[PDB]
């Protein structure tokens, strides 16, 4: 199931660690530790996934958010990852990521980064 496949620890191409629990009805909850940027220690993660995905070979749509504030740091920023889980022996979460920083209205045009993150079950 996607519930069983998503739940656990994932690692990205930059050295970051996702620890997530997928709930039976579509909740994603957990923590994120980024290896880059204005971040240190773990941050709360919340999101949603399709808890009844297609059975035709398609991936399982999901997304989550992290606000970059914890006890050690506040980067006045939040990232959202949007993507799909692909199961099996070489399981992946393939994502596109938006990172928005709080800005003045004048600087809003440079508020949001776009990137892409690929997560695997092994480091």
């Amino acid at each position: 199931t996607a519930e069983a496949g998503i739940t656990g620890t994932w690692y990205n191409q930059l050295g970051s660690t996702l620890i997530v629990t997928a709930g039976a009805d579509g909740a994603l909850t957990g923590t994120y530790e980024s290896a880059v940027g204005n971040a240190e220690g773990s941050y709360v993660l919340t999101g949603r996934y399709d808890s009844a995905p297609a059975t035709d070979g398609s991936g399982t749509a999901l997304g989550w958010t992290v606000a970059w504030k914890n006890n050690y740091r506040n980067a006045h920023s939040a990232s959202t990852w949007s993507g799909q889980y692909v199961g099996g022996a070489e399981a992946r979460i393939n994502t596109q990521v938006l990172t928005t920083s709080g800005t003045t209205e004048a600087n809003a045009w440079k508020s949001t980064l776009v990137g892409h993150d690929t997560f695997t079950k092994v480091k």
